[PDB]
């Protein structure tokens, strides 16, 4: 590649793992979206399937990196989501919770990858689109978490009803 | 389900599988749209990434018709497309052409078992939304692969580059 | 707390110390601003008030980062600054010349504990949302210290009159 | 002072001390804010933050107080408030009621230091700006715990919740 | 200097040799253009001419930042470029590519001086201003290369007519 | 040149150095802007900032020139300016004012030598566009020394200081 400068083969590697992990991200909401769609948690289903095309979106920044950089993009299946089912609205807002946290998790490794190779404007990249929005991602999960389990979910189905009217309307 | 009616399971399942391969398509139009991003083809890149979010649309839209209907989601990993180097505009458009005619025998095949279950929701469903856009699909990939053959692709380096300003831009 | 991820309590600890540290900035700038009300310079009086608003939203977003983060804001005591006469529009711009190089210092320690516990979260945010700041600061604090000693200042009372008239107004 | 006029020295340390009271004041409601912040009751945040707010406009009227009748400002430390979880959107209602109460003794007391002295300009100064501020505030803190108490707080979450919504909101 | 705190003398020095770097790829990027209006092919002249005037705001930043942190400008001539007749817009490209890398691997250097003397701030700026500007150029002059080749340049002067027509106009 | 006609290669000589004299010009001025933004007049340097691209106008204008005419441009090393510090807003526009006779003198020697030459085309181009700009700058500069002189420049700071809000601002 005539553009490939500073640029660590085992970043490449690594860049195509983070654009597979975000667009399991993207299908996980996506699943979440339809579950509630399916019962009658409109909002749920609007909150979900937006975070889904914000993971879709982070994973189409990280393909225009790996080619900006003169990388080569290698995709990978994209793995279904752990369930179909996702219970309630508090079950999915936990489950979705884990799964920024495990992103984010990725995420600091590939810092840590990028700083161990002097790659500065990988650092600055990974440091400027997604290391603050997970973590504000991660807290409006909590927030949200934190919100129904006081309202009494999911035992209080009426408790889930006003969230998804009040918080997520 | 208290909503389900003349839903043969069949039906619901073969709706899955429809789901599965309309979200592989939108996967193989977004490897199609970042290789063209790398090699420098922009408006190539931008028809295929616009061709990957109407796929993602012609996914969603069956799985709210899986909800409306009383079925149940069940989703599968999405395969990685055949290739990461799509290697001209000619030979995207080539397997793009190849890739809507599969989805064409699907919906087909669809439309039959709908047929064959007298349920005529679901075959008016699939006549609306999928059948005359994937005949338009088909068309218009089949009319840019006669265009770039007749101008000299994929040799003609000249020609995928004037094609994709005044056909594509 | 469920949101927690690579957050130090050193780094915790650090940044309460630094919520502390902003508001008291905010409140030496207070008190610098009303004495330029006593003494009739309502142009550096604006200038130290606006100083001083600057400062609790320097120290807001460092509690809203605490929270976001997953830690916990402790408070303390904000200390009176060190004098209540600043003699002059000379010396109280030398004393926010101090006070800011304080900071900044503070700031550089916050961001070599924030890289020495490997936390790029934290080191982004003092960088987009601090250490600039801080560097304009101190180069406008100097320009203004630079100037009014150029003009005759503190001995002449004319200087900083038309000080107050020329650049703060 | 060539301004001062009809300014006793005890109503010039009584405005002092009254300075210092209004920035404790303004720092309690900042620490309740991001309490809320924390816990995600983000308009019971909005509502302390406003009063925060208000509480320095308070301290600042009283500073331009004391260098309009030629006395001179002198700051103290201004102490961290006496909690830094403040428990429940009822706990804090009810703990900023005991404060403006408090603070309100103290401004009774201020007033009748000014009676004392024959100071009507400083009657006229407490009436106008703060003596029905105080009241104001004080019924609507008595209307927020009288209804989180009706809906069942600080037990039952749900009332706070809803609080937070249809009467902070 | 009463502002300079944590900037090196050798930050200082690189940031001097930044300076001279920037205003020759301003430079060659002026040769450039007015080869390109000589042998009228006038979009790449426009496309040269603007990249000269980026490059002079690139040496003006880096000015504005040596004053900032309390360094001093040393100025040095600024050198002719390597050639006056830059033979082909191809050629032009090419060596525009190299000319890129080349300020790129500088700035690489700046970057791992400014982490070894501990500077946040400079390293922040270098990110900020910098080092995606860079990738961008470099990727953009890779594109612009691999175009003109696969369009048969330099050896069809109607490649590059048409170039200029439909990528630079 | 199938356009060259009338202009003789002396006058292709003196329009190339010309070329390099304005840009030298334009370095000079770029240097003094930056001066005054280090030490605090915000004028001074927007005055001579404005010089600076003045002085590159007059350079691209001179290459379009020599491309017009069928010549070729050929460029030389930037000199560096004869000062980094330039000590006063008075010894900077004295400087300025010799560094515009000179560039006068040169302007007249090139008309002396297109007249020689008969080249009425020539004469006209340094008339329309040179002559009366340098005796418009050399008057300006002139008028700037002779009121920061009576002033009491540059012993006088306050006059440096005023002259820049009142003449430069
Ligand atoms: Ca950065
Ligand atoms: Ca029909
Ligand atoms: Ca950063
Ligand atoms: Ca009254
Ligand atoms: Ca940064
Ligand atoms: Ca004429
Ligand atoms: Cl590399
Ligand atoms: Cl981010
Ligand atoms: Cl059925
Ligand atoms: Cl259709
Ligand atoms: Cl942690
Ligand atoms: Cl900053
Ligand atoms: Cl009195
Ligand atoms: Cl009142
Ligand atoms: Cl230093
Ligand atoms: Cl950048
Ligand atoms: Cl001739
Ligand atoms: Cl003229
Ligand atoms: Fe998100
Ligand atoms: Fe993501
Ligand atoms: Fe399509
Ligand atoms: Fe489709
Ligand atoms: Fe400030
Ligand atoms: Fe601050
Ligand atoms: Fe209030
Ligand atoms: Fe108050
Ligand atoms: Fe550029
Ligand atoms: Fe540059
Ligand atoms: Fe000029
Ligand atoms: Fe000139
Ligand atoms: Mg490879
Ligand atoms: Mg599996
Ligand atoms: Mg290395
Ligand atoms: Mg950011
Ligand atoms: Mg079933
Ligand atoms: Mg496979
Ligand atoms: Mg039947
Ligand atoms: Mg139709
Ligand atoms: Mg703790
Ligand atoms: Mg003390
Ligand atoms: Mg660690
Ligand atoms: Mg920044
Ligand atoms: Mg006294
Ligand atoms: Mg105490
Ligand atoms: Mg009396
Ligand atoms: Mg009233
Ligand atoms: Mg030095
Ligand atoms: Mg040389
Ligand atoms: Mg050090
Ligand atoms: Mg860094
Ligand atoms: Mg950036
Ligand atoms: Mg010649
Ligand atoms: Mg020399
Ligand atoms: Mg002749
Ligand atoms: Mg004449
Ligand atoms: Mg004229």
């Amino acid at each position: 590649s005539q553009v490939r400068q500073n640029y660590h083969q085992d970043s490449e590697a690594a860049i195509n793992r983070q654009i597979n992990l975000e667009l399991y991200a993207s299908y996980v909401y996506l699943s979440m979206s339809y579950y509630f769609d399916r019962v009658a948690l409109k909002n749920f289903a609007k909150y979900f399937l937006h975070q889904s095309h914000e993971e879709r979106e982070h994973a189409e920044k990280l393909m225009k990196l790996q080619n900006q950089r003169g990388g080569r993009i290698f995709l990978q299946d994209i793995q279904k989501p752990d369930c179909d089912d996702w219970e309630s609205g508090l079950n999915a807002m936990e489950c979705a919770l884990h799964l920024e946290k495990n992103v984010n998790q990725s995420l600091l490794e590939l810092h840590k990858l990028a700083t161990d190779k002097n790659d500065p404007h990988l650092c600055d990249f990974i440091e400027t689109h997604y290391l603050n929005e997970q973590v504000k991602a991660i807290k409006e999960l909590g927030d949200h978490v934190t919100n129904l389990r006081k309202m009494g979910a999911p035992e209080s189905g009426l408790a889930e009803y006003l969230f998804d009217k009040h918080t997520l309307g």
